[PDB]
């Protein structure tokens, strides 16, 4: 049908210590999560098989591994890791802010 | 994988008002920047076979989602499924909107 997510309205769900995330929007196909880092906060290298991901840095900056591969990402930059790419990050200034974004819809995070 | 990085990229001319970089994709998933002029109208359409979630990142826009408007800011953000009309009008000089799209768009490359 459609929707609006009002930022101000939403607070953030912990997901574990240095990190915050709030889902923004969805469909079964897409979905949009804004994630939230204290300097230093680690996301693990991992990789999904179902899931294609790109993060879009839109505060701060993060250290992004992508199968091996690290490049530093400030706002405005992006990673894409298709579905069976190792990524993971490492935030490197206080309140750094990343766009997940998920095909398909991530039915784990709710 | 792959990354962008937005100071190796030009800004690509859509139309008057309306500039955009192709951030990053993969068959069923990509996202665009687009950069309007204060005043540009994004005009309401919809997607057979796309849906977009709009995400707001700098200035403001007012967007229209079958009907309804909201003014949204950075942070705020849209999502029109599949067949949801949508359309918008920048409110201020170099707004930003991130547009997702699932699949990805193969009209734009
Ligand atoms: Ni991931
Ligand atoms: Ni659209």
């Amino acid at each position: 049908t459609g929707s609006f997510f009002i930022n101000h309205e939403h607070d953030w769900q912990d997901v574990e210590p240095g990190i915050q995330r709030k889902i923004v929007a969805h469909t079964p196909d897409l979905m949009a999560v804004c994630v939230k880092f204290d300097r230093g906060a680690v996301g693990t290298p991992h990789q999904h098989e179902r899931h294609d991901q790109i993060g879009y840095v839109v505060q701060g900056a993060f250290e992004v591994e992508l199968e091996g591969e690290k490049r530093r990402l400030s706002p405005g930059d992006a990673f894409v890791a298709p579905h069976h790419t190792m990524h993971g990050a490492v935030a490197l200034e206080p309140d750094s802010l990343v766009i997940d974004l998920f095909s398909p819809r991530r039915d784990d995070m709710l």
